[PDB]
RNA sequence: GAUCGAUCGAUCGAUCGAUCC
């Protein structure tokens, strides 16, 4: 039921101006949006109709908003619908927009329509409600819609422009250090959304924090393990592996010049990636031994990266989980190739496993971080035996490691697997939320806490400055509410004018396409895949090959997670068709009725014909060549 | 295919996670 708390938030928006209203709850925002929609559709006299649009960022929240708006708007006779990726396939979105009032289509669909030509002007709507409007920062679909709105407004042909009332929970600080930078960031966010009012609770503070999270911070600084026997063995393995890898690459220490790297860190992973990308561009004129050298170097770098990931897992999660990860990687990589390099690496890993398994089964090598985690979990479940806990981790490789640790450790039997009846839920990013644990990560049931287990004071300082940023953001919101609506309007107008100017400035013209007929080669094999003359672009995003020689140059493999995205339908993945390469080259899809193995320029190296330099790109946008459109009349 | 956030490294690059088409 609409109470005074919702009316205080909805009042500054019913006048007819955009707002940056922010509520710490979700049901409050939903109810406020409902009342705003009602007051906007009921204020229009006879002869006019409303076209309020709601922008949901995710599919679950989209379905929730669609259900709520369909259940609420049943006695008013309003056409409420919604479009998504599984709905805008061969459907007249223009007829849906023109024959409905409360459409809840996604922002990406509206951006694609504005780019294609459908819905030319943004003045057809009369009310825009951007859910979670704090994402309007850079290159966002919300930001693209706002750029279109500003281009239509400041361009001099602004017609019946709709309201741009937003809806978020936290305004956000970003990277602000002092109050002035926070105020500048908030003003830039408000000008990007083109709003002069920031509605928030200022009078009804009595009933605000009744259903508010209100968390508690319980930072616990822990130290790492000292008995790094497993780490020592893995470091010796990586050391002799890098030593025997320099037999073919004498300049391996000069390909990446950053600093002295240590095993078990992210800097070592970056060094591995850099030396891999630097050795993948070898130009030996033999073209037969170069392939073997590149394959051996790729195998060496992949094994080193897997060892580094195992070291990171053993440092963060348990040791047996890292050993199981290594064994699983070696089992999955053994059935692929049987060459001398892989056989030597596998036999060395098997020789070291006889001691690795003995070190892993030693009960005196338990991580103290997991020890204090188990201790605090036990004390929290002894305080209350009905706590639904959530455990955030950095990398997904720990979501199963901690799950196996919970299932195996006998000191905690009240827990249940919660990989994302379920007691603890081990996830990575985002119910009851009775307790949150940030294990090296940087709601309801009032009385919840938030533990921060970390072996570094850097995360503690980051959380402290984040709390300070939240406080100064609240202060800046208060200061902006103190200001008037006129000077704020002039300020946001100047800010958005400068934004439009700098945006029109950074407009790179069409680059000269490389008329040469360069070719593409595999990453870990350096085999001739296809020339650029046989590469056809479909919709300025996807690239495919239609040659007949390339059709037998790959092998198919069943896709573990197939899904269609508005243009194709997945069928399988494509891999390199060589002796023991099995490298990912792309994915097999169907556009309308044919079958196309669309490849990615990331897993390829570009070699010229005239010069011969082996270039390496990451995205198709960086590859500047003659992009011939895919014509279905050929094949 | 694009976007976002975090970490790291030389205005850019790598990894991770999430989102959409
Ligand atoms: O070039 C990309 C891209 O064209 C295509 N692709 C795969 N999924 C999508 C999608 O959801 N939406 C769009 N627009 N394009 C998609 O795959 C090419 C790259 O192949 P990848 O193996 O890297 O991607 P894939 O989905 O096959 O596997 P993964 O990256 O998720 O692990
Ligand atoms: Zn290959």
């Amino acid at each position: 039921k609409p109470r005074n708390y919702q009316l205080e938030l909805a009042l500054p928006a019913m006048k007819g101006k955009n707002t940056i209203i922010c509520a710490p709850t979700g049901c409050g925002k939903t109810f406020v949006s409902l009342l705003i929609c009602e007051h906007h559709l009921k204020k229009f006299p006879q002869g006019q109709k409303g076209k309020v649009v709601f922008f949901a960022n995710q599919i679950p929240v989209y379905e929730q908003q669609k259900s709520v708006f369909s259940k609420y708007f049943e006695r008013h006779g309003y056409r409420v619908t919604g479009i998504s990726g599984a709905t805008a396939e061969n459907v007249p979105v223009e007829q849906i927009v023109e024959n409905n009032d409360i459409i809840i289509l996604t922002p990406q669909i509206l951006v694609n329509n504005l780019k294609k030509g459908t819905i030319p002007s943004l003045s057809i709507f009369t009310l825009m409600i951007f859910d979670e409007c704090h994402n309007t920062s850079k290159q966002h679909p919300y930001n693209m819609i706002m750029f279109n709105y500003l281009d239509q407004k400041l361009g001099g042909s602004s017609g019946p422009l709709p309201q741009v009332i937003g809806l978020t929970a936290s305004v956000g600080v970003g990277d602000a250090k002092n109050t002035d930078e926070a105020l500048d960031y908030i003003c830039k966010l408000c000008a990007s959304l083109d709003a002069s009012v920031i509605a928030t609770v200022k009078h009804n503070l009595e009933e605000l924090e009744q259903v508010v999270y209100k968390p508690q911070k319980f930072f616990r600084k822990v130290e790492s393990r000292i008995s790094d026997k497993f780490k020592y063995i893995i470091a010796q393995l990586m050391r002799d592996t890098e030593s025997l890898a320099k037999r073919i690459c004498k300049d391996l220490e000069n390909l990446s010049q950053i600093q002295n790297r240590e095993f078990g860190t992210q800097k070592y992973e970056q060094w591995i990636v850099t030396v891999q990308k630097a050795c993948m561009v070898f130009q030996m004129p033999d073209k037969d031994e170069e392939s073997r050298i590149c394959k051996a170097l790729f195998l060496y770098t992949s094994h080193l990266r897997k060892y580094n990931d195992a070291l990171i897992i053993s440092e963060h999660a348990r040791m047996k989980d890292a050993l199981d990860y290594l064994k699983d990687f070696f089992s999955n990589v053994r059935a692929a190739g049987f060459d001398e390099i892989e056989q030597d690496l596998t036999q060395r890993f098997e020789e070291k496993l006889q001691e690795l398994e003995s070190v892993s089964r030693d009960p005196s090598n338990e991580n103290p971080k997991l020890e204090d985690l188990c201790f605090i979990l036990q004390e929290e479940y002894h305080l209350n035996p009905e706590t639904i806990t959530i455990l955030f981790v950095k990398t997904r490789a720990l979501v199963d490691a901690l799950k196996n640790w919970i299932e195996g450790n006998p000191k905690l039997s009240f827990l249940k697997p919660g990989i994302l009846d379920h007691n603890i839920l081990i996830a990575t990013s985002v119910a009851q939320c009775n307790l949150v644990i940030l294990y090296e990560y940087v709601g309801r049931a009032r009385g919840s806490k938030c533990f921060l287990l970390t072996s570094n004071a850097g995360v503690i300082e980051k959380e402290q400055i984040n709390m300070y940023k939240e406080k100064m953001m609240n202060d800046s919101i208060l200061r902006l509410q103190t200001w008037d609506e006129a000077v704020f309007r002039e300020k946001i107008l100047h800010i958005q004018t400068h934004e439009k100017f700098i945006r029109d400035s950074q407009e790179k013209p069409k680059p000269v396409p490389d008329k040469e007929n360069k070719k593409l080669l595999c990453r870990k094999c350096k085999a001739l895949a296809c020339y650029t003359a046989d590469v056809r672009v479909i919709e300025e995003c996807h690239y495919t090959v239609l040659g007949d020689a390339f059709k037998e140059c790959f092998v198919s493999r069943p896709h573990p997670k197939p899904k269609q995205f508005s243009s194709f339908e997945k069928r399988a993945k494509i891999f390199c068709a060589r002796q023991n390469c099995s490298h990912d080259w792309g994915i097999h899809v169907k556009y309308k009725t044919f079958e196309i193995p669309v490849i990615k320029i990331e897993s390829f190296v570009v070699e010229d014909i005239a010069t011969g330099v082996q270039t390496l790109y990451s995205k198709w946008k960086d590859f500047h060549f003659e992009k011939i459109p895919f014509d279905p009349a050929e094949m």
